[PDB]
RNA sequence: UGCCCGGUGCCGGAAGGUCAAGGGGAGGGGUGCAAGCCCCGAACCGAAGCCCCGGUGAACGGCGGCCGUAACUAUAACGGU
């Protein structure tokens, strides 16, 4: 189980420069999912729990 | 060649507590007609030892447990008890 909890965790990006999937420029009022990828301009209304929005696209 | 002198040992301590014989003799008893004779007997004085106060490990010896915490993981330098 530690076996296939470590090929997890070797498996699992780094939360680091260049390993990402968002903006949240807030300096120029954008959120940005770069992998599907939409553009939603209307910021703290994500952060409210929109998240449907780049779900349901991201889904493919 | 570390840390622990609380227990044991040894060392030191004219205080204090306890402490035997002995000293003392408040008081009581037996007997005698009596002087007397004889017997218990409190306070208090009275050593070492022990208690008590310290020291001492190349003296006898003894040198823990639980819980949480770091770059998604393991561990825990760190903390709590
Ligand atoms: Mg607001
Ligand atoms: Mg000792
Ligand atoms: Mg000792
Ligand atoms: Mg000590
Ligand atoms: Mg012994
Ligand atoms: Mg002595
Ligand atoms: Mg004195
Ligand atoms: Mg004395
Ligand atoms: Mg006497
Ligand atoms: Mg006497
Ligand atoms: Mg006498
Ligand atoms: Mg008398
Ligand atoms: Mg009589
Ligand atoms: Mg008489
Ligand atoms: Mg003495
Ligand atoms: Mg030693
Ligand atoms: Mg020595
Ligand atoms: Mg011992
Ligand atoms: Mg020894
Ligand atoms: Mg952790
Ligand atoms: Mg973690």
């Amino acid at each position: 189980k530690n076996a296939e909890k470590q090929a997890m965790e070797d498996n699992k990006s780094d939360i680091g420069w260049g390993s990402q999937i968002r903006s949240y420029v807030l300096d120029d009022s954008r959120i940005k999912d770069l992998r599907t990828g939409v553009e939603t301009r209307n910021t703290q209304a994500v952060l409210d729990g929109s998240l449907d929005q780049f779900i349901e696209a991201s889904l493919k």
